[PDB]
């Protein structure tokens, strides 16, 4: 019958993000280093720009080194880079104000505040 | 006490953004040559989506020339799949797309739908 068919993968995007996270954790095929409180986080500039307006501004014109200022803490940032790369944001009484602030600062998209 | 949120759309937003960078030619790092046509992409995404690109990328400005088995008619829908999750097949393109999936070893495509067209 069929002249056309639109095949749709329900697993593909989750799989891309998983592979990008695996790249990140193994430090393979990354292209940016973020410095937070003197701690080095490896990442992909495309993914950071996708997930955050702040990173988008600091990346789009441009290896790359980005220093986040003292308002950004590791306790606040670490869960957000994990969100960026996993779709899962784990918050606790301990980290929630630091995370909340760092979402305003980095302008991280798609987080129900 | 803890709240853990899991977005089922988040990975689909990131891929949308990456597709938009790709179309604008912003933040890309590899150029693919197919039939003398130039396709800009992200090496990380091609590696994630294809064993062939993974081998050509992992230890490596990056230029990747696909051989004459790879055609634009076969390739274009697959680079679009890789960045959208949607593969549009037609009686015209389906054999070319199918061969190019075998050649590139593109992940996450149910091969049984080639048979519909």
């Amino acid at each position: 019958s069929m002249s056309v068919f639109a095949y749709e993968s329900s697993v593909h995007s989750t799989n891309v993000l998983l592979s990008l996270n695996d790249q990140r954790k193994k430090d393979v095929l990354c292209d940016v280093t973020i410095f937070v409180e003197g701690q080095r986080f490896r990442a992909h500039r495309s993914v950071l720009a996708a997930c955050s307006s702040y990173f988008h501004s600091r990346i789009v014109g441009q290896e790359l080194n980005i220093t986040l200022p003292e308002e950004v803490t590791v306790k606040g940032f670490e869960p957000l880079i994990q969100f960026a790369y996993t779709a899962k944001l784990i918050l606790s009484k301990e980290n929630v104000d630091e995370v909340c602030k760092c979402v305003e600062f980095l302008s991280v998209h798609n987080i129900e505040e």
